[PDB]
This record gives C-alpha cells, sequence and structure tokens, in this order.
C-alpha cells in the first residue's frame, strides 16, 4: 500500500488528485489535509477507509506536525507529497500591490511547503517518495498584476531543482497543470479581473466561454499517476 498526503485536498485540483488516486489504484491510501474541516470530512467517509482526513492550515506548524503523527500511526509510512495547496491573492499591479498579503501568498505557496518537506523528509527518504509540486506558466510568464504569485511559483520550481539536488534519495517534480476549470479560475474572472489589464483579463475568460478549460480530473489523473508509480529519473528536478 502506497500512501500519498495531497494538500489542498478540499476542492479543485487536489480534490480531483485524491479521487484519480483512489480511482488508479484499489491499495492506496491518502491523507488529505487543507482548511476546510467538513468538505475533508465528507471525502473520508466515501472513500471507504482508504482517505485520513487532516484539517487544517498549513502555514502552522502545528498542523505539519499533526498530520505527520496521524498519518505515521495510521498508516506508518508516506510514498507521496503532492503540494497542491495555494493562493493567488493578491492579484494587484506592483503600483498598488500590499506587501502584506504578499506575505501571506508566500506562506501558503512556499515557506509552508519548506515546513512540510522538512518534516516529511525522514519517511521519504526509507520510502524513496516523490514530492510533487503544483506550479504555474505563470511561473516564467509575467501575467499582468500576478507579480506576487508568479514570483512564489518560480521560487518553488527553485526550491524543487534544489531539493532534488540535496536529496539524492527521493524524487521531485514541479508540474504545471495547464488552466483548469477550479474555484481559483472563477476568483480570477469574477473577483480578481477588474485588477487586471482588460486585454490580460480576456484570455480567461475566453477559455472560460469557449469550454476549453480542463476538468480537474484530467490533470489530476497524471500527478495521481506520477503520486502511484514516481518521478521518472530523466525529469527528477524538473519544471513541467
Ligand atoms: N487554472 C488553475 O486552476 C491553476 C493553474 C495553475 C496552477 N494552479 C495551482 O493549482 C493548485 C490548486 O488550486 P485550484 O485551482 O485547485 O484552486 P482551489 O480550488 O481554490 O483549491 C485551492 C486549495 O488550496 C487549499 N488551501 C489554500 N490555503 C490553504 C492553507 N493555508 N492551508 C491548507 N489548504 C489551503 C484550499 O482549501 P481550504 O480553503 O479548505 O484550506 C483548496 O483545497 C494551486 O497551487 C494553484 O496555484 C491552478
Amino acid at each position: 500500500t502506497k500512501v500519498t498526503v495531497v494538500t489542498g485536498a478540499s476542492r479543485g485540483l487536489g480534490e480531483a488528485i485524491v479521487k484519480q488516486i483512489l480511482a488508479r489504484n484499489a491499495d492506496a491510501k491518502v491523507v488529505a489535509v487543507a482548511r476546510s474541516a467538513e468538505n475533508l470530512q465528507k471525502l473520508e467517509k466515501g472513500s471507504e477507509g482508504r482517505v485520513l482526513a487532516v484539517a487544517g492550515d498549513v502555514t502552522r506548524p502545528e498542523t505539519i506536525h499533526r498530520l505527520i503523527e496521524e498519518t505515521v500511526a495510521k498508516f506508518g509510512r508516506i510514498d507521496s507529497v503532492v503540494v497542491n495547496a495555494g493562493v493567488l491573492e493578491p492579484v494587484q499591479h506592483i503600483d498598488s500591490l500590499d506587501v502584506d498579503l504578499v506575505r501571506r501568498l508566500y506562506e501558503v505557496n512556499l515557506f509552508s511547503v519548506m515546513d512540510l518537506v522538512r518534516q516529511t523528509l525522514p519517511y521519504m527518504r526509507q520510502s524513496k517518495g516523490s514530492y510533487l509540486f503544483v506550479s504555474s506558466g505563470a511561473s516564467t510568464k509575467p501575467y499582468d498584476a500576478w507579480s506576487a504569485y508568479g514570483s512564489s511559483k518560480a521560487a518553488l520550481n527553485y526550491f524543487c531543482l534544489s531539493l532534488a539536488t540535496e536529496e539524492p534519495l527521493i524524487r521531485a517534480l514541479s508540474i504545471a497543470p495547464g488552466v483548469v476549470d477550479t474555484d481559483m479560475q472563477q476568483d480570477i474572472r469574477e473577483v480578481f479581473g477588474q485588477n487586471m489589464a482588460p486585454d490580460a483579463l480576456k484570455r480567461f475568460t475566453d477559455l472560460h466561454e469557449n469550454k476549453q478549460l480542463l476538468a480537474p480530473e484530467v490533470p489530476g489523473g497524471f500527478y495521481a499517476s506520477l503520486a502511484l508509480r514516481g518521478v521518472p529519473e530523466n525529469l527528477n528536478g524538473r519544471y513541467v
């Protein structure tokens, strides 16, 4: 039985990754982490004993300590960690950018990831496990008003390369999922887009209106397969 931790499992891509893991292997176990306790408890209930819900904010080290304690007690091992929790706000031009909101975005998208990797590494070394990071095309392309988010995914890509280089017993891969039909894209269209140049926002509303947003299960099946089968050595540390 392989045990995967998925952060951000209460909705969107991360929820789809959990479901795809359970669909693709009958023995696999998943530890689902996010703040929304009611959603996670429903995931646990629907998954026939194969999901352990751990509710909490990943930016608190108490969450991460409890996550590892409970995973080890219930399943005894960690084989894969899917780093999917993330936030997009603040979507603001640099001339208007609220640095306190930037600090919060980095807590979620990067500093909590450093803490999660540090605390899981002893178990992941034993299992030769794979760390999977959810990145974005914004990590290399400068979307208007997204300097905070895009810079944090650039930092995340580098952190994945650094991890693979320092820890040869594990594998690490940073994967952008394309554009995915989730609340984060809905937020772009209906909330954040008023801070974006009209032409820049029109790219995302066009994708929506043309029915080109991916169902989360589609990129989610690729993370699930990587979580179950491992990262291929020729892509270790890379961004794809
Ligand atoms: N087109 C796209 O949608 C797209 C494109 C490229 C990359 N991504 C990346 O895909 C990942 C998933 O985002 P999504 O599109 O699935 O949006 P989403 O549906 O809003 O899911 C975001 C997830 O992160 C969790 N989360 C946020 N802050 C958290 C925290 N402090 N502690 C724990 N969990 C937290 C949320 O759960 P709670 O609110 O329950 O905590 C939710 O489960 C993000 O890293 C995003 O950057 C998305």
